[PDB]
């Protein structure tokens, strides 16, 4: 079982885009199965667009400067570009093309692959965005450290240019997460403890809530695709829900049996219908609706947790698929 | 330590059939030792008769598609055949020979070599079948999805009179792993989700038992019965083995292997016949000797695992030795 | 992920500094962060003061003779010291620095950095120390081994320069010492590491005896607690005891998760009680209990972090793991 | 922690030999300690002489069929000398040195480093051969399968001419050893359930031993330097001790933390006298004779167990120390 470098939803949390230490695979949610793979080499970032056959790779150190974008059903490559840095992130939505170095960003058209627009920011050496996955909204933000410690600047996209500054936190800022619709925004500092919810267009801080009664750090930040729940990881192989609608709203235990050596990711999907029939030994109405949960983790593994909308609560596990095998 | 790609017992579960990217090799299980092994390229399906020094070896792909029939002790061949596609599994009793490819099934006389028969089933991915390696009641049971809520039909084939004799609505889902026992008088099917595992009658078609397995729905490996038909082995993602007890639900005894193990391991198992094991040695928790069931579980790392069940206590089982394959 | 060859907490235990085969980075416990990195080189040994912006840096071999001082803040250098030999250890306070060769020691006012003392010992090929970082209680301490007389340790006194006691501490090599926060104690253990004993540096009276695991396995670190409530041991065994030096055998352990690797370093620390929220931990309720942090650095590159209860010891429960390369 | 390729005693089991594949180290047993080491590369077989500052090189593939010969106190190379095969064993004595190959027996003078005598064996595939350390009965026995299954071929190594063939078991033999005075030989048959020693001199079977109630592979058999005490280990995590004054006399029992992908060797030494004060929770007349013995683990740890030389049973562990570091 080679290694893996790199795990990722989609934008809509309905794909699984994985990279090993010698390729890439890209899994699905529902009907859980291998899509594609492909035994090339080394793969650091490995980004899809909503399907359409569009990825983004990027070497392990291809070099991690470079960029290549692939198309899957035709085999071949859209275009390649090189960076002077290495990459840090890469992020896509239906009009743009974002690459992050640590003290750059490059904005591309994803339609043309013109250049269009360079942003000189100050270091950031984690890699941190977050952007706007619709067109309508296309807003992008990112850290402003000075060179006052939490200020993200918001960037749109459309015109290319600034909008607004927000002061969001006294510390230094650990994720940051933008809604489907991209009209509110997310951040957490790296205390872990608190948790705000911004309004890209006024500014105003919307909701704040507590989190991380212990010195766990936050990783990663995932809206739902109605944006009434805000899912955050840590490093604590606990995860929180918030409600949209102070104290969380639901929690995910992972199993004890998992390694501990593990990054895990979440995304909420929207709500379906679960058979109780084909599971007699947990959770015992033949169907009810169930909010899916999905956080796969470094190790190779994803789960599959169930939230009742009313309750809350900690969420049951429905299954543990391998990854990787 | 080269790569290995299939890894199966013979239909008496004495012996281990294996084979790598560089070539094949045939181990014993009682008086370990390697009896054959030749490097001579990538295999995908190393299958084995009763001993009797007759195997079946496909090319990793020798393409994967190409099937040839090689006697072991003479080094010679018995006789080549090609098909149009892949193949997915193989299996064998003392009179029938049975390849499957992906939409079609060709049953072979394992004497004469001539076809006998052919099958169109709807697509099977997974290559799943089960074959009874008894002459009296020689069956072979091959799902049959709906073509595009009645996935798990599985179909019920006669192959001494090459008829099917009926249709068995296994489960809702598709299923994962099929078994037939020794003597071909029973059948166990596990579906998709791995949750509920279903033994049915073969020649009255009737559940007889149903089993829970686990707590949350993971991948099933493989399912295997006892010579004896009184226990049945699963093996899962879980890193975790099951035996349930077909003597008369929750699972009779598991085998939890040790903890160093990788998790991403496929898992085959299989149990023997009682034998006598020095109490004296083995601290079990006495009198000097009481016979203990011995349970031989390779993994795709390349480990065989050695374990004994108490009949009456059950429970978790003790692991008493760890040899390596390829080594 | 470059191999890391030094980690410490500073003398109150709220920071961490840390030397790569690259560089070496500083580290922050409760709002935990980067406040200072540097890729210069290969970096054996980092020690830092009370926070205060002040480093001494030695080369892995920059040689690894040669002794740097550096203030981050200012991000100049203060001075270089050169030694014959290569330095073994450096520890300081807040009035003295004190450089360990492998048979000499050499003393520094911190402020003036004029050269005060030099002591002749016998050879130290482990580099073993332990220094008093309060003014107040200015003490240093050092193994004296013959040139049955073999745990001999010599309690030298900074502020005056001059010994003040020879301590009968072992039978055998001293493997590790530490003094408290105020220079009140020291807890010394011989290489076998089965006996942990503490001694009063005022007087030289042997005060608490503890005996630590069954078979005689290396010790990594000692450490007390700021307000020596408890103290540290880690050794080979991948588990880590704290001794309760309130009033044999160990209080609390300290047990890492299974996957890590056995042939790593820990170093640990105990800081102050806090409260902690028994809501969101199931720790099996009043809300909120007064919760003693542990932090445990593996050579790995992972910190840990437990909780332990005074009154119930025992197993402690971990909350967080971080990795210390990468981010 | 780089992996290890190959660990073994000393002739007298008084040094650690072990092999990484980034290098070498020699270790000690009483006064543990590292004695040297060299970072140069990957090493399949080191093996050492009666200390003297000899050591035999094979690269893992310095290829596997390469040998090379260096002292570690002058640091140079005194020679080299390539096979056809894979070396599958080497091992040494003051007079003669042996490569043993897939179906070749190499015989070397130690001195002159001039080839002696070259067997023509059928094939070994485990590498199997044992020799007498001692000049005054230098013979050397390697098991001879038919191309009538466990015949040893007692081969002279003073004269260069074989002196006896003993039919030693019906079965494959899966390891032989002998004596510090080359007076005795041990074998153990494939299924590992029956020791034999032999009488080199003259080849009648003098003891029997039982071991293995159930299918446990046995790998290695070593002699004291008295020959009062045999060890042999098997794949069981239990080391058994026979008396040669049937029933096993003791057993050694590792602790089961330990990982069990593991090979274990031994060797028994000179008994020794420990101290009771020195270990206050186990074993507590302050200092008593108790027989040493040593076994290392493929995992990288060194464990000292001794021995009542009268009631004998369980042994007590001592000590674990970690190779490697």
């Amino acid at each position: 079982s080679p290694t893996i470098n790199f795990i990722n939803f989609n934008q809509t949390g309905t794909c699984i885009s994985l990279g090993t230490s010698k390729g890439f695979k890209i899994f699905n949610c529902e009907p859980f199965g291998k899509f594609y793979s492909e035994d090339s080499g080394g793969y650091a970032i490995v980004e899809m667009l909503f399907s359409t056959s569009l990825l983004a790779l990027v070497g392990i150190g291809l070099s991690a400067a470079r960029l290549r974008i692939i198309n899957t059903k035709k085999h071949s490559i859209i275009c390649e570009v090189t960076f002077p840095t290495s990459i840090l992130s890469v992020k896509m939505n239906k009009s743009r093309l974002v690459v992050l170095l640590q003290e750059q960003i490059y904005i591309y058209d994803i339609n043309t692959m013109r250049l269009l627009h360079t942003i000189e920011t100050n270091p950031n050496p984690r890699g941190l965005m977050a952007m706007s996955p619709s067109v309508a909204n296309s807003y992008l933000v990112y850290p402003s450290p000075p060179k006052k410690n939490g200020d993200v600047i918001v960037f749109n996209l459309e015109t290319l240019q600034p909008t607004m500054v927000i002061e969001a936190h006294k510390g230094e800022i650990a994720a940051m997460a933008i809604s489907f619709d991209g009209t509110l925004m997310a951040t957490a500092s790296d205390k872990g403890t608190i948790i705000r919810v911004f309004d890209i267009e006024t500014g105003d801080k919307i909701y704040q809530f507590r989190r991380g009664t212990y010195a766990t750090r936050i990783y990663s930040i995932s809206f739902s695709e109605d944006s009434q729940y805000l899912a955050v990881t840590g490093s604590s192989k606990t995860v929180h829900i918030f409600k949209l609608g102070s104290r969380h709203f639901a929690s995910l235990k992972l199993p004890v049996e998992t390694n501990s050596h593990v990054m895990t990711i979440s995304s909420i999907g929207s709500p379906i219908d679960i058979d109780t029939s084909e599971y007699p030994e947990l959770f015992e109405e033949p169907v009810m609706k169930m909010v899916p949960i999905r956080v796969v983790s470094s190790d190779g593994y994803l789960y599959n947790f169930v939230m009742d909308p009313e309750r809350g609560g900690d969420c049951l596990i429905l299954s543990q698929y391998s990854i990787l095998m």
